[PDB]
């Protein structure tokens, strides 16, 4: 037992991280098969990033302008194209360490592991969630761009995130592996508004279920509620509206604990309305929304 | 910027995790060079674990009683010895993937990454601290035994932890890689008292420094204090006594932020005496003690 924020093992992804330089700028790339993926603002100078013309900048660029390094082994670029906001550099050598992989575009609420990298060398690994406003609250310094987020199913790495930038508010934004930004964001250094950041209600219910599973029971109460009454309270407290699908997905944990989803909701309503009164739940004095129901099952089942 | 609980990349360790079976019991082993290390209670049945005679159980054991698996590749055991509470099984094959490694015995307060494994297959990775009472608050189900904790310096894996058991209180205990339990603990399933669990004061100061580094300033006050006055408050609140060495080690962060250690202590005294009044620090409503000053520098410097 016990319950921690846990990242996927990062080995399969470590062996695809490469260093990518263009002129003076260096950032991280992901080498899969004979293609390196990386953020397209690698072709910018610091002057360029306020209002870059990516077509015009890329036209001044030849294959031999892209330096791609893999430890000390270094790749010859033979093709280069821009797909939305990513560079796809065709290289002569297929990655011997390519896992079985897939590109996927996750949904707000869903979680993934980030392998934070600098100069193509892995530095650390942590789990984070795609917030409802399509930002992520991560840990990224300059040069981390091109780091990726990913889940692992058995043997298959599903790449969902590539890091592009830090908004002036100090949160983070990036694309899927086809170059489409999550959220309304653009890759120029400007003032960009994220939306209101609501709380991912279903995750919070999953986290309460993990709490009961690991001994923390003090918040189980004697009330029930309806889904609509709970949704009223939820929107009062800027929570995501809870739908029938969310109740379905919480089904398994409801069954293993013997606690009906709607009674967990009554518990959570009482916590939103009264606080926690200085108590703690799984060693936190806040309500945690970064565990999906699948994350709780995978941790509580092995 | 941003600040997260971040684990080392786990690849170098993944390639040493193996499966180890003896009779009916299976757990995880660490294969380095031509030696597999694993917990010695692998030689027990469920009956045996209340009062095991490890010498007498091991004498009924031959090399061919230990099944060591590496994915599907399987190792022939040629030697076996018991060192304190670990089995060292000499195998014919050296691990092609052996990193440069070292065995180290960390100190309370220090942190490491755990690669939680089942049946020799890695499941997840997370960062945790050796508590002052030599337990760790981890995430371990039955079968995780033999999982290891480790730090990485450049290219060198320093193994410090191997997981043996869960105390009935739901916290976790284990050994260094020579088989010496951290803490007063024994590998029999009995009621074992851990000490009082104090808070690792120096880590809390490091975490406040990371907080200021990332924009959270609301807790900087206008008071100062002495080291002895602060130690009085600290022991009132069951904190680790803060020593000159701790002030030294906090030096670098004091310099980068321009905030004198003793003024950070005055801040922390005021937080211990008044709470946080519903505010948050780096997205937590508790005082976090699981970042060492080195962890803060490594995250805030890349
Ligand atoms: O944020 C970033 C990157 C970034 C990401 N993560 C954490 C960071 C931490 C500190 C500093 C930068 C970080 N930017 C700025 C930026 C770029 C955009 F595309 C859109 C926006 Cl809103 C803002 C960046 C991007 C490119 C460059 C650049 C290109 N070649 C030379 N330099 C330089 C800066
Ligand atoms: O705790 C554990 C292991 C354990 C570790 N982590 C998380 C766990 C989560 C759930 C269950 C067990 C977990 N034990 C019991 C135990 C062993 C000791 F050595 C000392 C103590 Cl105080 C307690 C264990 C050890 C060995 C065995 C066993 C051997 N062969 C057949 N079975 C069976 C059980």
């Amino acid at each position: 037992s016990g319950f921690r924020k846990m990242a996927f093992p990062s080995g399969k992804v470590e062996g695809c991280m490469v260093q990518v330089t263009c002129g003076t700028t260096t950032l991280n790339g992901l080498w899969l098969d004979d293609v390196v993926y990386c953020p397209r603002h690698v072709i910018c100078t610091s002057e360029d990033m306020l209002n870059p013309n990516y077509e015009d900048l890329l036209i001044r660029k030849s294959n031999h302008n892209f330096l791609v390094q893999a430890g000390n082994v270094q790749l010859r670029v033979i093709g280069h194209s821009m797909q939305n906001c990513v560079l796809k550099l065709k290289v002569d050598t297929a990655n011997p360490k390519t896992p079985k992989y897939k590109f996927v575009r996750i949904q707000p609420g869903q979680t993934f592991s980030v392998l934070a990298c600098y100069n193509g060398s892995p530095s650390g690994v942590y789990q984070c969630a795609m917030r409802p406003n399509f930002t992520i609250k991560g840990s990224f310094l300059n040069g981390s761009c091109g780091s990726v987020g990913f889940n692992i199913d058995y043997d298959c790495v599903s790449f969902c995130y590539m890091h592009h930038m830090e908004l002036p508010t100090g949160v983070h934004a990036g694309t899927d592996l086809e170059g489409n930004f999550y959220g309304p964001f653009v890759d120029r250094q400007t003032a960009q508004a994220a939306g209101t950041d609501t709380t991912i209600t279903v995750n919070v219910l999953a986290w309460l279920y993990a709490a009961v599973i690991n001994g923390d029971r003090w918040f189980l109460n004697r009330f029930t509620t309806t889904l609509n009454d709970f949704n009223l309270v939820a929107m009062k407290y800027n929570y995501e509206p809870l739908t029938q699908d969310h109740v379905d997905i919480l089904g398994p944990l409801s069954a293993q604990t013997g606690i009906a989803v709607l009674d967990m909701c009554a518990s959570l309503k009482e916590l939103l309305q009264n606080g926690m009164n200085g108590r703690t739940i799984l060693g936190s004095a806040l309500l945690e929304d970064e565990f999906t129901p699948f994350d709780v099952v995978r941790q509580c089942s092995g």
